[PDB]
């Protein structure tokens, strides 16, 4: 699976019923989190933050699913532990991938991958962390804010950009009357290739 | 043989020209941690800002014993001109080598042939993290540092960093460690068994 590939559609059982990925997503952004097994400490804490970021995901029109190979009864029992020990409520599906169909489809055969999926079902980011190291969910939101903004405007987000920081005009946009139209907040040519503009609102 | 690198793969050695002389990767790293940053081409705005921030975190990489290399398919002369623009527009001084991969040898070897990859390399030359970001979206240098803090800690002690862990926060005892006598030795500060598989322990010294 490479960036710009279609996120392969699947049908699989889950903690919230049988799920067809593409149909469930509809026109929403997606984040598929994979976890190697239920009742694992790092993963427990990650599914905690994912549940706690319900509203943050909803604001951005992002649907979230987790994936593990353990059965539905295991997932449901694990959700009880997450809800209690992380002081939250898992609101989203954990896919029960017992037959490995979804894991093979996403080339997941210890490390775990997240896949960011756009409304046209394209993989826009693949992040793999080792088992030693839990995710930073601020970074996941900041990348989604980058992708959404750079899909809606001809900008790219610089190093250590946060929502509201100024952005660079994309290098391929070189039409000077087009640049004037598209960026009424104005821009600075710091270099021929480095053009800074306030984030379009 | 050249292929898309996976965690635990050895970061393959090479010899290549750079902005700071002809470099052999494994020899140049020695027993330090390494971060190899790729950049598709010189004079690209996101990449300019990334080499700026990378140069600003000089002290931060050196505190952690981490050596930094950039890599781009462009000659030395082009790299040196670009370093002048980076140093000036980003208010810094690039003090790490930008590899001049003009014959594409290192890019083909790392199978990087628009995205850019960073590889975190441990003392035994193993890839411990790969982050590929698309051209639209600049990296977060705070996260690269936090993951280095996680990997270094989780190599010296038998812990894993939970979600949203920062340096000095509670950690979890790796599941693979289950010998309660060994645990008692290694964690004198003690631990909370929230569940049998979720054992929280203050970050070791």
């Amino acid at each position: 699976l490479r960036l710009g590939d279609i996120a392969p559609d699947f049908e699989q059982d889950s903690s919230e019923g049988r799920i067809r990925l593409h149909e469930w997503l509809g026109d929403s952004w997606g984040v598929l989190f994979s976890h190697p097994a239920d009742f694992t400490p790092v993963c427990t804490t990650e599914l905690g933050f994912t549940a706690k970021l319900k509203d943050q995901f909803a604001q951005r029109g992002v649907k979230v699913l987790a994936l593990s190979v353990d059965p539905v009864d295991s997932h449901l029992k694990w959700i009880d532990d997450i809800n209690e020990t992380q002081d939250t409520r898992v609101n989203f599906p954990i896919i029960a991938d017992a037959d490995r169909k979804v894991s093979e489809l996403y080339d997941l055969i210890t490390v775990r991958s997240l896949f960011i999926i756009d409304p046209n079902k394209k993989v826009r980011l693949i992040i793999t962390y080792p088992a030693s190291t839990g995710r930073n969910f601020n970074e996941i939101l900041r990348v989604i804010d980058s992708l959404q903004l750079t899909d809606e405007h001809k900008v790219a987000t610089p190093a250590n950009w946060e929502d509201g920081d100024e952005v660079v005009i994309v290098p391929s946009l070189k039409d000077e009357e087009e640049i004037k139209r598209r960026f009424p907040k104005g821009y600075r040519a710091v270099k021929p290739y480095l053009r800074l503009t306030p984030q379009p609102n």
